[PDB]
Order: C-alpha cells, then sequence, then structure tokens
C-alpha cells in the first residue's frame, strides 16, 4: 500500500540518513588508512562507502513524498588512527545488523510492507560481513600481522601485481618501486 | 573553546547529516541525467556531490565526541526526470544558503566560535553558485536550448574533445561516434 504516514516511512528516511553519513565516514577513514600505510585497508573502506551508497539508493527509491522530520542519534565525528577507525566502524555496522535493521524489518511487517521487510533483512546480511571484515583488519594491525606472517605465503602488490613469496611483504616492490604499504595477501576467488 | 554541549555542536552534526544525504541525492540525480541524455548535466551533479562531500568533511573535522541526537526534516526522496531533479536541488541549495547556514553562523558567533561561523558563512557562498548553476540548466531544458542556440557557437564533445561550429550540436560526434548527449558549449576559463 501507500507508504505515506507509517512508522516504516520514517524508518526508511532514518536508515537513508545514517547510511548517508556512513558513506562519508568510510571515505574519510579510507583517506586516513592510506596516510597510515594501509592501502588494502584504504580500498576496503572506499568499497564499503560505495556499498552503503547502494543500500541508501534502494531505500531512497521507496520514498514518495516531500519533507519528513527525523529524530535520531548519530556519531558526532572523529577521524582517528586507522585501528581506532576500524573499531568504530565495526561497532556502527554491529548496531545496524543487530538492532536497527531487525527492528525496522519487524515494523515494516506489522504494517503490511513485506517487500521492504525483505530488503531490510537482506541489508543486515551485508552489514554483518562489513563488521567482520573491519574486525579482522583491526586485529591484524594490533597483532602486527598486516605485513608479516609466521609461515611463508604469497604477497601481491596492488599497484603493479608483482607476486612475492615470503613470511613478509618487501620494503619496496621490485617491479613498480612502490613501498610495502601496497602489498596484500595474494587471494583467489574464482 | 570546547565544542561539547553547545547549540553549535548540534548544528554541525545537522549540517553534516543534510550534506551527507545531498551527496547521495546528487549522485542518484547524476545517474538519471545520464539516462535522460544530458551528460554535461550528469557530471555537474556528480561534481556537486563531491563538493558536498568536502563541505561535510570540514564540518566533521570539528566534531569531538560520541553519540548525538538530532531532530531535523529532510526530503523524503524522489528521483524524477532531470528537469524536476534540477528544480528540487536548487530549492535545497537555496534553503542552505538563505536559511540554514546564516542561522548556524549567527549562533556559532553568539557562542564564541568565530572560526566555525567563518566556515559556515563561506560554505553558503558555494551553495549560492550551486543553486544558480542548477537553475540555468533547468531553464535551458525547459526552453529547449540545451543542444541548440539561436546564433552559431562552438560545441565540444566531452567524450573525445571534437569542436563543432553551428547553431546546434550534431546527432553523433564525427570523431568518436558518440551521440549528441555528449556535447556541451565550448568553454574557456584560463
Ligand atoms: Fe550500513
Ligand atoms: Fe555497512
Ligand atoms: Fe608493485
Ligand atoms: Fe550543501
Ligand atoms: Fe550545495
Ligand atoms: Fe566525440
Amino acid at each position: 500500500k501507500s507508504l505515506k504516514g507509517s512508522r516504516t516511512e520514517k524508518n526508511i528516511l532514518t536508515a537513508f540518513a545514517g547510511e548517508s553519513q556512513a558513506r562519508n565516514r568510510y571515505n574519510y577513514f579510507g583517506g586516513q588508512a592510506k596516510k597510515d600505510g594501509f592501502v588494502q585497508i584504504s580500498d576496503i573502506f572506499a568499497e564499503t562507502a560505495d556499498q552503503e551508497r547502494e543500500h541508501a539508493k534502494r531505500l531512497f527509491k521507496f520514498l514518495e513524498g516531500g519533507d519528513l522530520e527525523i529524530v535520531a542519534a548519530f556519531p558526532a565525528g572523529i577521524i582517528a588512527d586507522t585501528h581506532a577507525n576500524l573499531i568504530a566502524s565495526a561497532a556502527g555496522e554491529h548496531h545496524e545488523y543487530t538492532e536497527m535493521y531487525p527492528s525496522f524489518a519487524r515494523i515494516a511487517r506489522e504494517e503490511g510492507y513485506e517487500e521492504i521487510a525483505r530488503v531490510f533483512a537482506s541489508i543486515a546480511v551485508a552489514e554483518e560481513f562489513h563488521e567482520k571484515r573491519f574486525l579482522d583488519f583491526a586485529r591484524n594491525i594490533k597483532e602486527g600481522r598486516v605485513f608479516l606472517r609466521e609461515q611463508a605465503t604469497k604477497w601481491r602488490c596492488r599497484n603493479c601485481g608483482y607476486v612475492h613469496e615470503g613470511t613478509g611483504a618487501p620494503e619496496l616492490c621490485p617491479a613498480c618501486a612502490h613501498p610495502k604499504a601496497h602489498f596484500e595477501l595474494l587471494g583467489i576467488n574464482w
């Protein structure tokens, strides 16, 4: 039915607003990650920013009216060092899939908007992987395993694609001469 | 002084939230412009989205705390045809420089935050050009002068840079074979 004048309508705008701020936060965090020497982590933040843009677009496409008042609490800033930024992000992601989305999906059902409850529940699934990914990176940093493993693996320079075998990523890539910050664990997903 | 517990603090988060949603709206509007056959207009929306990201970043950098509750009305959606999207954008831009920013700048002063009042007043200046730019494009569309003038001018294909002299942009660019949608009025600003 019509969305105008329902708790769900107000809920979609709230989700859109939080997702909108998250996209900006993740992009700023990506910038700081790059300046901290974590290029792979920098690009993940950027990718996540992009994915929130898409969660925001699906929700926005449901909206049909003019002005709508919202009451909501959002994190009042802070761009810190990368490890802290990763911890703050996971926490935000955590609240979305554990509290915000489940609740909004539940309400949309009570109100006869199953398709929107379907979308709200599906976004939460993606929000769970974002948190996990942020948590793993935070841990690697804290344990110092970002650029060095205990056993010998293959490392890839994201800048030129040079593959390196060893316990750790080299100081400078021998092909493109870009620094260690550009190396990641070689991955294959096909 | 400290920003915590001031009307200004709440005002910065509000500006950050609205700017955050504007960046997403302008990007969605850019997509629709591209699908409407207005590539120059599409890129302007994209550029504007990027500039709001930067207004949002300056404001965000002032924030120092945790969670903060906000009460505010935001436009509850709508991606329509390009002319309407341009009209809605100018209106939003209009409210920012005429009402929101002046007011927030005024309050920041009463509260001893001159530097923030300085930033708030400077953003409004940029918000005034965004509106004007959106208004001109809306008018050209409505009057049908997007791809055709009364006197003969020079038109440039944004895709390959081919310069065309005439009253109107050609159906297909002769160099890159991309359609009329890619042409703009040749401009020089140096
Ligand atoms: Fe999210
Ligand atoms: Fe997320
Ligand atoms: Fe390399
Ligand atoms: Fe703005
Ligand atoms: Fe603007
Ligand atoms: Fe061309």
